[PDB]
RNA sequence: CGCAUAAAGAUGAGACGCGUUUUAGAGCUAGAAAUAGCAAGUUAAAAUAAGGCUAGUCCGUUAUCAACUUGAAAAAGUGGCACCGAGUCGGUGCUU
DNA sequence: CTAATCGCCAGCGTCTCATCTTTATGCG
DNA sequence: CTGGCGATTAG
């Protein structure tokens, strides 16, 4: 009773098979459990399954990073209140606390209404003297007065809040542009003696103030003054102020690469090496200062110290004067627009961009109609055009400001309000700290102990202020843990981590794996030594063959980073010694890890007694990256030793898996779960998803069927127009004047056959007359393996183009493609795959190991993940063992492809479509399983190309002519028009056994895939996510709004809507009933939100009892997830959506004639194969046109049946009466749309030819409380169905 | 089997800029009102999943999940077979 | 005086750094 | 995209 599994794996679906020898599926009769009356249920061994998609977990990681900078933010406002803390009880000691609670109504308020003053008449002063905190920035910058200290804390905790980015290193002051432009060009004429013509008008940062961050700016530097080098003129301007690359090899006349960069953290050690081996380094350093804050400061600074400020002032003074006189302006020439301007917040005008939700872009395309049908408003469209009319304050472009600019504004502010307040002077420093603090990348979350996520270790144990934070946290350690828990172990000895790359035991390694089975006569013994030492230890690459002889005769994979570690110490000594060899494998770990220069500075002054000051900065430039593949314990950490052995000519895995030696303790080395086992592929997670699925459905299938292992398991992984204008280019004659070159309505192949073969065939110089759509077919260059790509045909006139049945070019082609076709090819009009497979019957023709490349290219798959679930399949179903310690392979696992399918169906007519069921999922798990036990019957020994004995196929062609799958056709075509018979009853190479009886596996075939009945499953889940929509809505008088915060009242502060159920679950109880209280009993269905799912999941009962709920049955809670299933009258199946909504249950098994009608009638015009099979085709189709209507009678009585939708139903067929006067080919897209209204799942919304067709919804769960709930196992044969009606 | 280049994806850390919601920015004139006419508008405070206890300048949207019987969890265990047919599975026979 | 139905609605842009895998593409 | 919600209609 042997039996096969065959399946396809989607990420949505998992479709399964169980096939016998027979390629029939069995059925069986299952038991059923629960309290109804059913007992047997007879079901066929065939389905698929259906879930959600995996998602990644970016966005969890976004939100994770956005709470982390609130609640830092928070603490930075609170650090600023404390030290300001003991100080205000002097002025004013509620004032933190009215600025605590500003938020809630005047009802709730313990103080004043007004925060910043406590009474109204100073609140209006204040907000008249000061419109903005800008004017308040400015006043306390430039003068001179003693200053209230509230002000002060609201100047300081605006400019703490909100302060710029870090992405430009170094100090900042502010300095023109063209200003400071000459004076480069003064520095380059004083220390470089030379012609530098000061191109005075030629605008270089001021045309690079317009969009020139690379082409533009480059257009610049070359429309000056000429530079011999591009180091010169572009190299210059870069590394003075544009993006750098400069480099000292051939611009800076230096003997070695001395490369400076922009702004960053190596700027300054190689500015000081650039200094201490070889002003105009200052001048450059102000010209990127001047094109960094060229666009963003758009005022001088001479009249004020702080220029931020001034330009927001200056922004709110053009505002206001642009305000006035666009108001005057309306209310001069059109009076009756004032109001949709000015009042309606509704429309995009003025109030609905201040008070409605109007950006800047709909407001300036709602008024620059307006503006232009009116005059004088000339220089308002000038100020339109440049993005600069009535723009407020806190835009969406402040983002480039640097936080050098708030640093400088801060420390203004400080040092003039200093002799006033004296604890502004004694913590100066500490209220700069407070601002420019930031943690370290590598640093990570602060934790003590409960994270999954930080990696910090601390040295001593209090809280971690910004003030001794150095002082606390060890950051060397930290900058160690956070790269070591990223890279992976070796697979070899599964807790050691990795050596980096340029480790010298690495190099010895490589080097000594090199020459050590070396051959060219093999290599000497002892001599190796000295190879190595000279040879290869002297020169920075070791040659072939030159230096090799040169040894050779002397005597009778380089080591790159032991010549820079030896050139860099300036010596030999200790780049050989005994203990100086750890220590540098210690020094090169030290320059691996860290990329900082300054934990690398204490970790190198560890090591102070090797070398000098001149030595120590030479080699603490010095950077490295890479990580190897190997161990340290591996090669000399087991003893010989394995690199005692490499040095003195066996291989290395040799020496580790074949010698009886090392395999011994890497095997026992090797001594998890099958989550953790998955969890560490690679790939997308929703594939992953699927995976599982599949692990959990064989062993389920497994079970099934009493507790027999499976023979088979099959596995399938499911998943221009510039080119003729290259054409056009390359060849230079008529080849868009009468054939245009127009790639864009041609969607078909008879246009872009003539667009790549240059309007002539690939074998014959002769008028193509593309005009015919009767003219010259398509000819494949090598046909039955099946290809169809654009370099695997050819348009010839008309002839058979050679006599050959293994061969489709000719000598005559061959001879006249030389020079010309070539040459095309040559010059990319056709590809290179058709160069070589129209010249390769120039080299003998096919010979036999081209047919093995056909065979391996037709055959093996190449993917990594199919070989990996592959081997998760073969590792958990093969397990036993012999007295050899040998795999007991008793099932095979076998992966296809889905070409092979594909063709499989495309051949004998098992039409697929996508747009009717879902039975496609089972149907091509059950047509995978039959390929692969057919073809594994049929041609044994080849189980070596995919099951996981070589037997090369070199000499075994048991196939002939030229595909893999050509025994299936009963009769074979051939090459320049003829035919093949072929046997009826196959059989194996040697055994006898049939395998492939025609007539009975067709009909059986047929039989499998016109079944009603499969078992499709929809995988119950509890829903998990965010809380709600995230938009929070103003106030309302409802009470669907879930309040913000605890003791915020929604129906005064507003709050989020629309929770997200988790489950749902049913509630048999009694309610009070009337004003008299009394208790009518209630069968209710109510949805529990997440948070009320933590709360309900501590404790049911009280949660129900204070919902409303009194006298409940504790026993009878049923928690029902999304996705339950419930059966109905009439077979009627309605899968629960949330507590209030339903979704369609049921399936819809179209018989096979129509399906087969559907695929010929769709693709009435892309048939894409033989005229006489196109033609009769096309006369099969048209020679019964009547199928449709039976096809509406079939899903009118389905409708009516189990999806109650008259109305729209009643729309379709209007529709369809309307449009019976059509032709079919534009009838199949109509009637394969129609086909979403009777589908299984959520109720969509359609489209036929003309009208749209709305979705009805189930928003109804009253009648799901008299129905039968239905539990499904994974596979869905085994239930439990209980009937709710007889449940309380 | 090994190197070089490029692209894509996954995972983690650190930072910006907006947006949204309530309040504060005394609206004026005429009528008893309904209302009308007029003037103004750019900013700030606070929250940004409710909250949790291990009280940290932590943690809270990824992954996992039919039912029943054991188990604190982890995890383990629970369902007869052939034949003729097919509108969501039905019927016949043997043995339990 | 409650249930069906219709129509609208749904947080988003950027930057710095690190480690892996996989695919294509040459070269031995 | 698919469920929630207010304004509106229908029994």
């Amino acid at each position: 009773k042997k039996y096969s599994i065959g399946l396809d794996i989607g990420t949505n679906s998992v479709g399964w098979a169980v096939i016998t020898d027979e390629y029939k599926v069995p059925s069986k009769k299952f038991k059923v459990l629960g309290n109804t009356d059913r007992h047997s249920i007879k079901k066929n061994l065939i389905g698929a399954l259906l879930f959600d998609s995996g998602e990644t977990a970016e966005a969890t990681r976004l939100k994770r990073t956005a709470r982390r900078r609130y609640t830092r933010r928070k603490n930075r406002i609170c650090y600023l209140q404390e030290i300001f803390s003991n100080e205000m009880a002097k002025v004013d000691d509620s004032f933190f606390h009215r600025l605590e609670e500003s938020f809630l109504v005047e009802e709730d308020k313990k103080h004043e209404r007004h925060p910043i003053f406590g009474n109204i008449v100073d609140e209006v002063a204040y907000h008249e003297k000061y419109p903005t905190i800008y004017h308040l920035r400015k006043k306390l910058v430039d003068s001179t007065d003693k200053a209230d200290l509230r002000l002060i804390y609201l100047a300081l905790a605006h400019m703490i809040k909100f302060r710029g980015h870090f992405l430009i290193e170094g100090d900042l002051n502010p300095d023109d542009v063209d200003k400071l432009f000459i004076q480069l060009v003064q520095t380059y004429n004083q220390l470089f003696e030379e012609n530098p013509i000061n191109a005075s008008g030629v605008d270089a940062k001021a045309i690079l103030s317009a969009r020139l961050s690379k082409s533009r700016r480059l257009e610049n530097l070359i429309a000056q003054l000429p530079g011999e080098k591009k180091n010169g003129l572009f190299g210059n301007l870069i590394a003075l102020s544009l993006g750098l690359t400069p480099n000292f090899k051939s611009n800076f006349d230096l003997a070695e690469d001395a490369k400076l960069q922009l702004s960053k953290d190596t700027y300054d050690d190689d500015l000081d090496n650039l200094l201490a081996q070889i002003d105009l380094f200052l001048a450059a350093k102000n010209l990127s200062d001047a094109i960094l804050l060229s666009d963003i400061l758009r005022v001088n600074t001479e009249i004020t110290k702080a220029p931020l400020s001034a330009s927001m002032i200056k922004r709110y003074d053009e505002h206001h004067q642009d305000l006035t006189l666009l108001k005057a302006l309306v209310r001069q020439q059109l009076p009756e627009k004032y109001k949709e301007i000015f009042f309606d917040q509704s429309k995009n005008g003025y109030a609905g961009y201040i008070d409605g939700g109007a950006s800047q872009e709909e407001f300036y395309k709602f008024i620059k109609p307006i503006l232009e049908k009116m005059d004088g408003t000339e220089e308002l469209l000038v100020k339109l055009n440049r993005e600069d009319l009535l723009r407020k304050q806190r835009t969406f472009d402040n983002g480039s400001i640097p936080h050098q600019i708030h640093l400088g504004e801060l420390h203004a502010i400080l040092r003039r309000q200093e002799d006033f307040y004296p604890f502004l002077k004694d913590n100066r420093e500490k209220i700069e700290k407070i601002l420019t603090f930031r943690i370290p990348y590598y640093v990570g979350p602060l934790a003590r102990g409960n994270s999954r996520f930080a990696w910090m270790t601390r040295k001593s144990e209090e809280t971690i202020t910004p003030w001794n934070f150095e002082e606390v946290v060890d950051k060397g350690a930290s900058a160690q843990s956070f790269i070591e828990r990223m890279t992976n172990f070796d697979k070899n000895l599964p807790n050691e981590k990795v050596l980096p790359k340029h480790s010298l035991l690495y190099e010895y390694f490589t080097v000594y794996n090199e020459l050590t089975k070396v051959k060219y006569a093999f290599l000497s013994g002892e001599q190796k030594k000295a190879i190595v030492d000279l040879l290869f230890k002297t020169n920075r690459k070791v040659t072939v063959k030159q230096l090799k002889e040169d040894y050779f005769k002397k005597i009778e994979a380089s080591l790159g980073t032991y010549h820079d570690l030896l050139k860099i110490i300036k010596d030999k000594d200790f780049l050989d010694n005994e203990e100086n060899e750890d220590i540098l494998e210690d020094i090169v770990l030290t320059l691996t890890l860290f990329e900082d220069r300054e934990m690398i500075e204490e970790r190198l002054k560890t090591y102070a007694h090797l070398f000098d000051d001149k030595v120590m900065k030479q080699l603490k430039r010095r950077r490295y990256t890479g990580w190897g593949r190997l161990s340290r314990k591996l090669i000399n950490g087991i003893r010989k030793t394995i690199l005692d052995f490499l040095k003195s000519n066996r291989n290395f895995m040799q020496l580790i898996h074949d010698d009886s030696l090392t395999f011994k303790e890497d095997i026992q080395k090797a001594q998890d779960s099958l989550h953790e086992h998955i969890a560490n592929l690679a790939g997308s997670p929703a594939i992953k998803k699927g995976i599982l699925q599949t692990v959990k459905v064989v062993d389920e299938l497994v079970k099934v069927m009493g507790r027999h292992k499976p023979e088979n398991i099959v596995i399938e992984m499911a998943r221009r127009m510039k080119r003729i204008e290259e054409g056009i280019k390359e060849l230079g004659s008529q080849i868009l004047k009468e054939h245009p070159v127009e790639n864009t309505q041609l969607q078909n192949e008879k246009l872009y056959l003539y667009y790549l073969q240059n309007g002539r065939d690939m074998y014959v110089d002769q008028e193509l007359d593309i005009n015919r759509l009767s003219d010259y077919d398509v000819d494949h260059i090598v046909p039955q393996l099946k290809d169809d790509s654009i370099d695997n045909k050819v348009l010839t006139r008309s002839d058979k183009n050679r006599g050959k049945s293994d061969n489709v070019p000719s000598e005559e082609v061959v001879k006249k493609m030389k020079n010309y076709w070539r040459q095309l090819l040559n010059a990319k009009l056709i590809t290179q795959r058709k160069f070589d497979n129209l010249t390769k019957a120039e080299r003998g023709g096919l010979s036999e190991l081209d047919k093995a490349g056909f065979i391996k290219r037709q055959l093996v798959e190449t993917r990594q993940i199919t070989k990996h679930v592959a081997q998760i399949l073969d590792s958990r179903m093969n397990t036993k063992y012999d007295e050899n310690d040998k795999l007991i392979r008793e099932v095979k696992v076998i992966t296809l492809k889905s070409k092979l399918v594909s063709d499989f169906r495309k051949d004998f007519q098992f039409y697929k479509v996508r747009e009717i069921n879902n039975y496609h999922h089972a149907h091509d798990a059950y047509l995978n399983a039959v390929v692969g036990t057919a073809l594994i019957k049929k041609y044994p020994k080849l189980e070596s190309e995919f099951v996981y004995k070589v037997y090369d196929v070199r000499k075994m062609i048991y196939f002939f002519y030229s595909n893999i799958m050509n025994f299936f056709k009963t009769e074979i075509t051939l090459a320049n028009g003829e035919i093949r018979k072929r046997p009826l009853i196959e059989t194996n190479g040697e055994t006898g056994e049939i395998v492939w009886d025609k007539g009975r596996d067709f009909a059986t075939v047929r039989k499998v895939l016109s079944m009603p009945q499969v078992n499709i499953v929809k995988k119950t889940e509890v829903q998990t996510g965010g809380f709600s929509k995230e938009s929070i809505l103003p106030k309302r008088n409802s009470d669907k709004l879930i309040a913000r915060k605890k003791d915020w009242d929604p129906k005064k502060y507003g709050g989020f809507d629309s929770p997200t159920v988790a489950y749902s679950v049913l509630v048999v109880a009694k309610v009070e009933k009337g004003k008299s209280k009394k208790l009518k009993s209630v069968k209710e269905l109510l949805g529990i939100t997440i948070m009320e799912r933590s709360s309900f999941e501590k404790n049911p009962i009280d949660f129900l009892e204070a919902k409303g709920y009194k006298e409940v049955k504790k026993d009878l809670i049923i928690k029902l997830p999304k996705y339950s299933l419930f059966e109905l009258e009439n077979g009627r199946k309605r899968m629960l959506a949330s507590a209030g909504e339903l979704q369609k249950g049921n399936e819809l098994a179209l018989p096979s004639k129509y399906v087969n009608f559907l695929y010929l009638a769709s693709h009435y015009e892309k048939l894409k194969g033989s005229p006489e099979d196109n033609e009769q085709k096309q006369l099969f189709v048209e020679q019964h046109k009547h199928y449709l209507d039976e096809i509406i009678e079939q899903i009118s009585e389905f409708s009516k049946r189990v999806i109650l939708a008259d109305a729209n139903l009643d729309k379709v067929l209007s529709a369809y009466n309307k449009h019976r006067d059509k032709p079919i080919r534009e009838q199949a897209e109509n009637i394969i749309h129609l086909f979403t209204l009777t589908n299984l799942g959520a109720p969509a919304a359609f489209k036929y030819f003309d009208t749209t067709i709305d979705r009805k919804r189930y928003t109804s769960t009253k009648e799901v409380l008299d129905a039968t709930l239905i539990h499904q196992s994974i596979t869905g044969l085994y239930e439990t169905r209980i009937d709710l009606s007889q449940l309380g």
